[PDB]
């Protein structure tokens, strides 16, 4: 996260730390967000060879009893997810056992409302990804608020779509999702409404996400078969 705020911790109990690793490359990281007591919901992006979820975290490299390091049974990537187009970007992880409730990790459902989210509103994207180009991802969970934006702000990514994806910050700010934020949610008015998908190289604003609403049937099928 560019230009935010350090969360009050434990502030946003469902947020999720990936650990991604693949067998040829040390681990990378995402976030993610907790929406059943076995399920994590991220990026496509982030599926590797195995998956840690830490829930509970806030300074990341502490840890603290609210930590709770959660086995991954099976990933779930979108079945259209394309590595090129980056169109279906998202993921549910099954947990393999339900995580703990505590007043530090809780999930957080969707509302039974799917409507489409217009461009205009301000939200919120918590993550522990890079704090600039040149910076290390957050030891610590920060938060950034930032402008939906009108579609054609993002159309130079030549790949985005308006029916698929949500164009996110303004660019006039520096504020905004990065590296290491990829999966974590962006939330409008308290309700989960994108998924931190990608952006430039060097952090320019706005950034892509994935619009979840396009999604719900999907996430529904996964969670009701599994
Ligand atoms: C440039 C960018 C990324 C890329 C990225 C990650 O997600 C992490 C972990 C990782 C690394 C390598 C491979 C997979 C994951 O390191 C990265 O370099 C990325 C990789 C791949 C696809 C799509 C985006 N994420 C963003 C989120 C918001 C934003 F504004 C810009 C970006
Ligand atoms: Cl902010
Ligand atoms: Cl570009
Ligand atoms: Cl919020
Ligand atoms: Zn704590």
């Amino acid at each position: 996260i560019i230009g935010g705020t350090e969360s009050k911790p434990h502030s946003r109990p469902y947020m999720a730390y990936l650990e991604i690793v693949t067998s040829n490359g040390p681990s990378k990281f995402c976030g993610g967000f907790l929406i059943r007591r076995n399920f994590v919901l991220t990026a496509a992006h982030c599926a590797g060879r195995s998956i840690t979820v830490t829930l509970g975290a806030h300074n990341i490299t502490e840890e603290e009893d609210t930590w709770q390091k959660l086995e991954v049974i099976k990933q779930f990537r979108h079945p259209k997810y394309n590595t090129s187009t980056l169109h279906h970007d998202i993921m549910l992880l099954k947990l393999k056992e339900k995580a703990s409730l505590t007043l530090a990790v809780g999930t957080l459902p969707f509302p039974s409302q799917k409507n489409f989210v217009p461009p205009g509103r301000m939200c919120r994207v918590a993550g522990w990804g890079r704090t600039g180009v040149l910076k290390p991802g957050s030891d610590t969970l920060q938060e950034v608020k930032l402008r939906l934006m009108d579609p054609q702000a993002c159309s130079h990514f030549r790949d985005f779509d308006h029916n698929l994806q949500l164009c996110v910050g303004n660019p006039r700010k520096t504020k905004s999702a990065f590296k290491g934020d990829s999966g974590g949610p962006l939330l409008c008015a308290g309700v989960a409404q994108g998924i931190v998908s990608y952006g430039r190289s060097d952090a320019k604003p706005p950034a892509v996400f994935t619009r979840i609403s396009h999604y719900r049937p999907w996430i529904n099928q996964i969670l009701q078969a599994n």
